């Protein structure tokens, strides 16, 4: 658990108010209703956000760093197939990815 307590330190970061200007929308579930998109847990089979992950860190529910890592990537990339290249949330998605993967880089073994 060495390896998850520093997953736990990047979701920390990811949460914190540092990067709150690009991670945002990705706090909790899409919801689709309220946003108005008919057609998004049809081209979304397997949604993802970072309260989800933070429960499953916090019941410890990680087997390991890389059942996490596939959580946020996933998160990520369900924003890149929804949305179009040009969306703002994109761009935000990738703004936030890049200090997950970096940070995820910089882990021990
Ligand atoms: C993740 C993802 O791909 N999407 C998503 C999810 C949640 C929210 C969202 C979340 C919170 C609020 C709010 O609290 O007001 C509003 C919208 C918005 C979006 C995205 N919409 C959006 C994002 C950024 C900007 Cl600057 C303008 C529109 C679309 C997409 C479904």
């Amino acid at each position: 658990s060495e390896q998850l307590k520093h997953c736990n330190g990047i979701l920390k970061e990811l949460l914190s108010k540092k990067h709150a200007a690009y991670a945002w929308p990705f706090y909790k579930p899409v919801d689709a209703s309220a946003l108005g998109l008919h057609d998004y847990h049809d081209i979304i089979k397997h949604p993802m956000d970072l309260s989800t992950v933070k429960r499953k860190m916090e019941n410890r529910d990680y087997r390991d760093a890389q059942e996490f890592a596939a959580d946020v990537r996933l998160m990520f990339s369900n924003c890149y197939k929804y949305n179009p290249p040009d969306h703002d949330v994109v761009a935000m998605a990738r703004k936030l990815q890049d200090v997950f993967e970096f940070r995820y880089a910089k882990m021990p073994d």
